[PDB]
């Protein structure tokens, strides 16, 4: 156990490791893995969407794509006005988690109902990757346009070719298992917080062997069940639970 | 079989190699299925070059998996990027090369070593990311060496097998070599078969 | 041992050849160093170690080979040295270095004609490979048995929520063990059983 | 609700510096955010 975790610290003192490849290696608690981070000096978006309008055919195309993986939405609209710009935001942010929205200068982005649905659902508008989606989609869209009566049908039958049909980068995958597997890491990483937290709202007085007398309060790190890691004086040490006292702490 | 992968590539117009991995068929007969439509590699290395604290640095990237292999360099001339290419095609199988309009990239050198070794060169998100990761790797342990190429070399090493991310949760050199050791068994058994 | 490399140094025509051999292959890498001081030859096993995977390497009693750098090089790579094959591939790469010798100008371009002659351009052996399909192999199995015994637990560590007959509640977590086409296997409780694919859901569940 | 004896009990604590039974007795809050109004200031300390 104190071996794993100093075989841990002297690897990343090397190395740099993160948390998740240093608690399967040396097999300790993901918190202590996460301190050992958190302590280094020189260790210290998956929500930001980008938006577009094109032109194919005398209709508007207004597109949505999903920056770190390339995911695409799509969609056509009778006009360019700001309502349907803010319904189109609107239906977005309902089902996808959408923080951080990035468009350009234009006229229907810069309006009051698109602030009152930015408002509305708590995202962060930045004026100023869609260039290159508009190119990959519309080559997509020559390329099946034989197949469909209208141009919607076209458009949607694109982007789910464009979403689950063409692989690539490093292994091989295509644009909705690369969102799938980024949301579901940053989901991992706060739930893991919040149990950071709620641990570290202790404290801890520890007794060493061949002494009477209780030491200094150490932080409450981990508390198993037969043993009990705590931080104290920059030093990660495993105290047994039978020389330790764990009691609540008021340090706001 | 076949008529599976001629629905598919009906519909939705996949490519030869990923009709012969989701449907197991020869390679020569996806290749066929993909020339008979008039609508439309484990071995493709790209190149690129860099500079850092007035060095040159070049950097070259195997894409299936990620894997780098990066050089310090007094000049930028075309006979020590040949010396570069000459040694990357004889530590590893080099067939598809892939670069931008460079000046070291169209040389005389450079095309007899090309020439010599019989590798296709092309020419044009995956190399200015890998760029960008090793420059955080070399600012991040830069203290530990007092030489600049020292520092290159442990920014190699801490990115080829330190750095166990991604999806499937596999470091680089470990990536690398079952891609290879698994394209030579289907090679075999395509040859067998 | 599917990770023991031997190093060496010779001379040819005035100049320092450094060549190290992976063994239980034959794979071959070699360099031309300007001396014979301790900063190249640290530098030549740091660009090997950053290549390929060193954990066991055999050297003889040189004056380069036992210094502080090679020191401070496998102390930092975590390599184990010990002092005391490299002969005979000196040999080999010293007769296809005669053999196309009259191709390049330098000895450098020799050389590494002569290493991409030796190790993709020579078949022979038992299965009729060469020295780079060996070591890929080679170093693929290794892993491949080691993951296989981590990857079971990795596995294991899921949850599953199922239902069993007649009763409309989801039964709590139990383990995962192998999930099939029309079949889940799960532990639960110390029983093994075996659920319907329709009627269980399989969480990491981070919390 | 004992909202309003949330923000009744902050300025009573940022006047006379209270303790926390004394709050939670008078403004009818429970426990928990009495001591966390104890515990935010810097002068008193929940005993
Ligand atoms: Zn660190
Ligand atoms: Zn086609
Ligand atoms: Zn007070």
């Amino acid at each position: 156990f104190l071996d794993g975790i100093e075989k841990a610290q002297e690897e990343h003192e090397k190395y740099h490791n993160n948390w998740r490849a240093m608690a399967e290696d040396f097999q300790i608690p993901q918190v202590v893995a996460k301190e050992i981070v958190a302590q280094c000096p020189k260790c210290q978006s998956p929500k930001t969407w980008q938006m577009d309008c094109t032109h194919l055919e005398g209709k508007v195309i207004i597109v949505a794509v999903h920056v770190a993986s390339g995911y695409i939405e799509a969609e056509v609209l009778p006009a360019e006005t700001g309502k349907e710009t803010a319904h189109f935001l609107l239906k977005l942010a309902a089902r996808w988690p959408v923080k951080h929205l990035h468009t350009d200068n234009g006229d229907n982005f810069t309006s009051s109902a698109v602030q009152a649905v930015c408002w509305w659902a708590q995202i962060e508008h930045t004026f100023s990757v869609v260039e290159s989606m508009n190119h990959q989609l519309k080559t997509i869209i020559t390329q099946i346009r034989d197949q469909a009566e209208k141009i919607e049908t076209a458009v949607q039958m694109a982007v789910l070719i464009h979403n689950f049909k063409r692989k690539g980068g490093i292994g091989g995958y295509s644009a909705g298992e690369r969102i799938i597997d980024i949301i579901a890491s940053d989901l991992q990483t706060t739930k893991l917080q919040n149990q950071i937290s709620k641990i570290q709202n202790f404290r801890v007085y520890f007794r060493e062997g061949r002494d009477q007398q209780w030491k200094g309060p150490a932080t409450l790190i981990w508390k198993g069940e037969g043993a009990v890691v705590i931080q104290d004086g920059q030093d990660l040490k495993v105290v047994p639970r039978r020389k330790c006292k764990i009691i609540k702490d008021y340090g706001r």
